[PDB]
This record gives structure tokens, sequence and C-alpha cells, in this order.
């Protein structure tokens, strides 16, 4: 793949190391979105190699959740990645559009993402923090996780510097609390006017429920905003959980 | 403080970053120890600003059961440390030499490492594990702490990803566990042929004792060896054990 190979639509998003635009093969007509890194920038940050990595992790995942990574190029000043467009942009876009979603359509994006993140797991494939500026909709409507956030002497080293990460498959489980709750009620469970009291909202787990929230959806909500990681529940109880069947189209 | 400074004598040791030399203030006829660091090799394995904050911090501990270091300065291509010279070299040496450790050496030695690690908790500072190389010994036969392991979007976080290292400070107390077993066997509780039943030892906390240790040895050992971090003793703890406050000279 070449840079030539391309046509140019509107900016979708800029950042740090380039941004995001519409693009369309010039031979197939495929429709897509083109992101642009600049190599140096990545340098000067120490990603480099860590992008390498996920991009690496990200073309190998195949999930209508998950926005595709068709592929990538890289030229002698840039590295370019070759991503799926999903038409009705982000989810937060949406949930700024209707104040806050109803039980099917949260129960719904809940049972994407976790399904999501349970073909991952089968990959050994693990996911950190999600956001919903992260999440983008499909023209069916299907949610996308979108972000480059995917993971794959000794006599006196003590059992946890041996081990490895133990439980950073139970970070996106506190995620689909956040979520679950965010869409429900529009804001974020521990959102505050201030980072130090946002901070001590989290590590209290202090969260409560406007009245609306149905008892099923505040039952789910409780299980995974579970301030110990191994107190979460898995993603197939997640999956299960009688509030997502009862309300889940998929 | 330049090279011109200090007249060199023998090698104490030679690494990947530099080497270590006998040396003597030219002025004062202080006798120290120069380590030169080359700037390219640090900056070649990520570790030229790790080194700046480790240096930074071991610059304002004094303490006699760690290695002093009097200061650094560098030139266009290397970074000198000025440090204390131990006369009697590395504890592990001695180890050999002796074959193991009776009791009322090997508690000193547990009293004085607990006594600069408590110093360094008290100043906010934490140690990684410790291992019998980088423990040298003073005129007085003490102790000394002598390596360079010293320490010191947010609505989608969990509480994991916010708080911060949690149980550094545990590391060392599983150290002093494996060093109080070492001292007193001749060989460190997990040792195995091959790297993955070493492994498997550390990770399943399979360890047993010769027939020789005594039994309060055997608890203080059995207190500092648990698999969970928190549930490993306070440094007050290990200082006040009763083996300990029996044994030692200090
Ligand atoms: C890569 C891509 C964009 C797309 N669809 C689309 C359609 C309409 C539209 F307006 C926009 C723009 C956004 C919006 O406001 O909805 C959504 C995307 N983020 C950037 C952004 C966030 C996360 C990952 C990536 Cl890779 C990324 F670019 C910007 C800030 C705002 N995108 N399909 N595939
Ligand atoms: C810095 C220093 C060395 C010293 N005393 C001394 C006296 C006799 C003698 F032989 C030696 C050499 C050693 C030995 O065999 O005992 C001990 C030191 N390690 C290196 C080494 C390990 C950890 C930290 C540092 Cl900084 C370091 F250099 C080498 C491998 C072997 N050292 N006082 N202060």
């Amino acid at each position: 793949w070449a840079l030539e190979d391309f046509e140019i639509g509107r900016p979708l998003g800029k950042g740090k190391f380039g941004n995001v635009y519409l693009a369309r093969e010039k031979q197939s007509k495929f429709i897509l979105a083109l992101k642009v890194l600049f190599k140096a920038q990545l340098e000067k940050a120490g990603v480099e190699h860590q992008l390498r990595r996920e991009v690496e992790i990200q073309s190998h995942l195949r999930h209508p959740n998950i926005l595709r990574l068709y592929g990538y190029f890289h030229d002698a000043t840039r590295v370019y990645l070759i991503l799926e467009y999903a038409p009705l942009g982000t989810v937060y876009r949406e949930l700024q559009k209707l104040s806050k979603f109803d039980e099917q359509r949260t129960a719904t994006y809940i049972t994407e993402l976790a399904n999501a993140l349970s073909y991952c797991h089968s990959k050994r494939v693990i996911h950190r923090d999600i956001k919903p500026e992260n999440l983008l909709l499909g023209s069916a409507g299907e949610l996308k996780i979108a972000d480059f956030g995917w993971s794959v002497t000794l006599d006196y080293l003590p059992p946890e510097m041996i081990e490895g990460r133990m439980h950073d498959e139970k970070v996106d489980l506190w995620s689909l609390g956040v979520l679950c709750y965010e869409f429900l009620v529009g804001k974020p469970p521990f959102e505050a006017n201030t980072y130090q009291e946002t901070y001590k909202r989290i590590s209290r787990v202090e969260f409560t429920f406007p009245d609306f929230v149905t008892e099923g959806a505040r039952d789910l909500i409780s299980r995974l905003l579970k301030h110990n990681p191994s107190q979460r529940p898995m993603l197939r109880e997640v999956l299960e959980h009688p509030w997502i069947t009862a309300n889940s189209s998929k």
C-alpha cells in the first residue's frame, strides 16, 4: 500500500501524532479512514515500538464490534493506518444528542462490547480502559471499539515480580460498569468539579443512581464497579446477566 | 568534582554501562570508590533519566547500612558516581568463605537491613529486591545496601489505575526472608536446576528447612515469605521479632 492508492476526503480528527481522514481506494472505490502518525513525534514520546506491537495485534482482530485495521504502510517520515469507516461516528455524540439511552439500546451496546472483549479474551488479547470518544457506530448501529489499547537474579524475586500482569483483564469490566451508568444516566458515575474530588469518588467507589435507574441495571453496574478487580464478574457473567438478556437485541 | 581530583587504584567491578575503581581524592587522601557510566550506553537502554532520579534519591540517604553516594559529576561522555568504599567487599564472598552464617551474625545482618529499610520508609523511599552481590561490608562489619534500586480521562479510570504502586514496599520484606534463609542455610530457598522449576517453587512458595534451622528463625522466614504481599510483616515487626531481639548484636 502507498498514499497514491487513496483519494483523500474530509478530516475525521486531529491528534498529537497525526490526523485522520475519510478516504477511498482509487481503484476499488472502497470507503475507509486513513490515520497518519509522524515517526519523529512517536519516537519523541517513546511510543514508536508500542505502536508497532498494538498495530500487529489489531491486524489480526476481526469482529463486528472492533474497528477493523485493514492494513498499514509507511514512508520515510510517516506511518499510515487503513481503518474501517464507521459512518455514524462516536457514541459520545449520540449520547449528547439523546441526553441518555433507554434500557434496550444500553443493554445491546453492553452486549456488543462484552462480545468484542470475550472474542479478544479467547485470543489472550487484553484491553485497557474504554472511553465513549473511542467507541464508533457502524451504519447498522453496531458499536465499535476504536482505540490503540490492545495488549498480548530469579532466586531473589517475589511471586508478584515473576508472575506478570495479574488482573489487567479486569480493567475493562470496570469500564463496562462506567459506560452502562453513563449510557443510562447521561453522565459518568464519579463526575465532580475538581480532579481531587473525582479521584476521591473513584477510590472510595462512591456512586449513587438517580431514581429512574431500574433494579436490574443497578445490580449489573454494582457488580462491575467493585474496588477489588478480582471480584468483578467474568465477561460470560455480564452476557448472561438477567437485565442484559431481557433488554439486549443481540 | 572532576576526574583529575582523584588518584585511581584497582578495578572493583566491570559492568554493562561502566566500571568501578578504588580511588582516593588527591588533596584530602580520602579513600572511596568511583563508578563510571557511559551516557550513550544508558541512553541505548533507556535508563539515563531513571539513573538521574535514583542518583538524586541516593544523594540524600545517610545511613550506616546504606552505601553512601558522596556525590556525582559528568563530562561530555560519562557519568561518575563517588561512592563509599566498603573494605570487606560483598557479603556473598563471606557466605562462600564460611559456607553459612550462625544465628547471631544472621540476626544482626537482618537488623541492619531492616533498619536501613525503615530509615528509607520514613523518607517515603522504597527499595526493590535485594541480592547478596549488592550487599557490601564496612570495616566494622556493618552490611551496606549497594544498588541503584531506590524509588520515591480520569472519569473512566478504575481505582487500580489511579491509586499508584500499592505494595512495592513489600518486595523487600520477601527479600529479607530469602536472605535470612540464604544466610543460615548457604543457599536461597527456591533454588532449582531449571528456570521453570525455580519459577514454580517461588510462585507456589515451596520451601523447606534443613533440620538445623531453629524454630525462631523458621517463624520469621515463614512470616516474610508470604505469597500475598500485604500479609508480609511491617519492618517494625521484623525488628521486634523475638528471634531477632534474642540473637542480634544491634
Ligand atoms: C477512524 C474512524 C472515524 C470514523 N467515523 C467518523 C464519522 C463521522 C465523524 F464525525 C467522525 C469524527 C469523530 C466524531 O465526532 O464522530 C469520531 C472519531 N474521532 C477520532 C477518533 C477516535 C477514536 C479512534 C479513531 Cl481512529 C479516531 F479517528 C473524532 C475526534 C470525532 N468519525 N470511522 N473510522
Ligand atoms: C562500590 C564499592 C565496592 C567496594 N568494596 C569492595 C572491596 C573489595 C572488593 F573485592 C570489591 C569488589 C566486589 C567483591 O568481590 O567483593 C564487590 C563489589 N562488586 C561490584 C558492585 C556491586 C554492587 C554495587 C557496586 Cl557500586 C559495585 F561496584 C564487585 C563485582 C565485586 N569491592 N566498596 N564500594
